[PDB]
């Protein structure tokens, strides 16, 4: 009886699926076709869940070209660590699809790095986003240990500069990434997305910094 | 490297091109996200949600995983359950679509599994969280072959994984008080549509404002 | 002395009961062919058999703690595997979760935090209830003490069916229709079961 | 339904019948309960130990599960742990039986262990928390078959549940103190007997 | 830097002293090891097993962790049940000796549990596998404070441990069979001194090659 | 006599000849230890880290498995990260050496890991720890076989155990700060000599005090 808030949500949604349908599939028909025989990706992207990052968006890449792994903080588990997806999705990533490229891309204004620098007070409300933070102590650690300095926004952008620089760590641990980065035929990179500016700061390990490309 | 080259020169088009008339939503957005849907697809390279729904940078906030599958809850420790977790409980989100495609590579291996554990051991683990789609297709869907054995491996992966977003508490809370819905959709890549379940009539169908995945007869609530 | 009890009790059944009903013992030697899979508390108030009336070899029966049956892959202790050998290794059809009045899991669920330095076995096992503990502060914050846990014990109950339905043998088995699951609450006082209706939404008489 | 409409009918009839003739105890039950016996038990349909033991309601606290298997302390975190910790502490229970049966269906599997993860994955990973047993078995009864090694593996199982129950702290710590007791049963279904284990003898012997 | 300086001068010794003086000994040992006695102790630097047995190298397969705990079977996914394992099916080893040690700094921590949580969230976690030495001691002994409750731990830490590794299928089968045997020993750092468990006897007493540590009331096999 | 008695008799003459000696240290050593290196070894009974470094009681905190393997943070709850974290933090030791050894049994399993299963399934799981080095090594060194075989996977382990060890908070942090050095060290017993990884040349080496096993290509810090 009476109003329910949400279905504006799913009326908006599906009004723009009809547009996908009548606009970019119908003129891009050929596209999908050859799609639908197999995906050939060239990247593996794992980048924030947060609405407001769009990887193929910010990359002008077209529809094939990013194998994509989304979760809260970009994370991805010490190898061992854990039985979700992360680690699947890049193996299949790697071995099946053959993938040379790697790109962790966090973001500025990452809730889950918020949430990292209060990790207490998510016990309550947010237990399973506490625990998971857990495969993200090491970022945590370094941060509380020697940027005690820093505050408010500054302290955020290094918590999120640190959080990509510890899954480039931890992604060194899996089997199928140790086997070939010896073989020298993959590469890895972190990437900031800044929204408001609507840029992307690599790293440089000569530079010890993220910059411009 | 090609590839990377080509990401670098995307990263400035963009920046030149939609981020350059969009300048507006984009400092609006830097001031915090505000999605309304939760949207869990595969990492699949050729499933865009943001493209097939149209929607807008800040709408929709997603999950990618290979399968697109949730385990039960209490059953892993990755990224899902966290991810889904903080959008409903923190982005206070009220839609959840669960969006699986044709020749999803998940659920060809899902048929093979067996076969994985040699060359792709972590996906074989994983798999197991989709046990229930397995075993109910061997055991029911036994005379199919082929492109129509995966088909209906897609479709019974879905209505898994809405039974298994179903065991956690903020899931369940919410369904109690009538506040939330959950959605099943299948992306059919070269076709250009969607199917959605419709959870009433207990099958797919064209998406509509209207249907939703749960199953009346499996409510099991007070009032 | 309570030990000697049971002793003695043991003579009294050889003696009495096993005596009067050689055949039906001597039947099931030869393998047991339950009807029923009765998922029902750990307390020493509920004996399944008795309430309902059940033949030795009836019912095959899991107890724990709050008649809880954690997800699918959420653990690995008995309750899974016993539900699994009951369904594809002896066909059950039919499963009852029962709860029951005055249950002290869930007194305990109610007071979470506060079992975790006397009792850390129970505060980490009735996480597997949680979505139970959840609903119940969200959706009736406003009912108190003995009305409080009387909806803790109906609702997990619910919760409980929703778990089952995570788990292949089920999942699969419900798809042919070879399977049907029940909701129960044993009210102990009043010596009288309520189960779920899912067309009513409520818990009523059989 | 035909079993469920029996299992109706059985309601009505306690009600109606037992019910009605213990009131008081049912009233009195009703504020709390008391028991004095943990007592461990397989799920399979043909024991009940409020029979075989010619128990009232209140008296056993009990555990059900394939094979009466208590993991070692830290393996498993279903209900085991979790409804001893309660009988001991919050119920101040301080004697625990573990009653192993005659042709139970977990030993059969454990004997056969690698054949069940096909069909039976869920039980295949939780018999291994009494792989004790079966190396033990294996190692030390080589020329027992059939039947014969049946019963001694439900013999040796139930040795092998009072190991794991001796290592939670609530055990290990009321053993010590010697307030608490264990005890192993074998409960012979074609017989209505029941055997206990004795430290003297080394064997399961009838109690008296 | 300075301490690698030092410690690489130290291998050199050994290199130029010991190791010349015996090269027969390292090349026959490189043909295979045939150690006889499993040895579990803390990871304490003041603790040298081979130097407090006046062993040789060979003798003595060595499992050392924090508090010289082995969880109970199944309990972890560390090392020390594949080390054992190793230790008794590969090796045919038929002796373990769990020695514990006077002032172990995780007895210390075990008696102060809840306080490791934040900076030693590792260890404290680590520690809940000895957690009924923990509760053993605190019901048992709560009259008792300061360094007679750490000797005390260290003892019940000892009884603990033997406990928990006849869960292993290994040991129990070995136990029954006939070739195995168990010890408890308290290494006291000070003296020079190791007392072991006399399970006969229910008390530490002097080592002898007659004792070993089971209870035999506590059996719990069949004959 | 037996393998025991010899034991319990080096036990008195451990108290009445070094401990004699050194009663003055072990006096001191009462009152707290000091190390200043995490050593971290295989249990094999050939190896001996105070005899090999002629370091003196005190001077070594020390880690021994079966393999010498440290599993990556959060994948393990058995001894091996607890220690580390205890002698990092409750310690401030600086250094952690890594040491593997020629013919390693574990290594020796981790090439024939399937047939573990069945006699050694602990040892099978364990080494799942160590699963990069197995596949580095089939991937990359399939052409050798024997000895050859199994000195590369000792070499290659030592450097799996090494990126595991760089997961954990406490050694993150402090390679951030500068004052925590890593090494990774393969004992030869025949050949009585170390070799030490040079993480600047990506090779191994005669041990000295100015390398360390850290890849500079790898340091993912920001200065
Ligand atoms: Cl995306
Ligand atoms: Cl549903
Ligand atoms: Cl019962
Ligand atoms: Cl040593
Ligand atoms: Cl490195
Ligand atoms: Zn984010
Ligand atoms: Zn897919
Ligand atoms: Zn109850
Ligand atoms: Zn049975
Ligand atoms: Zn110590
Ligand atoms: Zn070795």
């Amino acid at each position: 009886s009476g109003l329910v808030p949400r279905g504006s949500h799913m009326q908006r949604l599906i009004e723009g699926l009809q547009k996908f349908r009548e606009g970019y599939f119908s003129s891009h028909r050929d596209l999908f076709e050859q799609l639908s025989h197999g995906q050939h990706p060239r990247i593996l992207f794992i980048c924030c869940s947060d609405s407001r990052v769009d990887p193929n968006l910010i990359t002008q890449s077209e529809v094939g070209d990013l194998f994509v792994i989304r979760n809260a903080g970009n994370i991805i588990p010490p190898y061992g660590a854990a039985n979700g997806g992360e680690g699947a999705a890049m193996e299949y990533a790697l071995v099946a699809l053959e993938i040379n490229q790697i790109i962790v891309c966090g973001h500025s204004h990452c809730g889950a790095m918020k949430g990292l620098l209060k990790l207490n007070s998510l016990q309550e409300k947010l237990p399973l986003v506490y625990d998971w933070l857990k495969h993200t102590e090491a970022t945590r650690r370094l941060v509380l240990d020697n940027y005690s300095h820093l505050e408010g926004e500054d302290l955020i952008e290094v918590a999120v500069a640190e959080n990509i620089l510890t899954q480039l760590k931890n992604l060194q641990t899996y089997p199928a990434i140790h086997s070939r980065l010896h073989r020298g035929d993959l590469s890895l990179h972190g990437w900031i997305y800044r929204i408001e500016e609507g840029e992307v700061l690599a790293y440089d390990g000569v530079l010890h910094d993220f910059v411009a490309p």
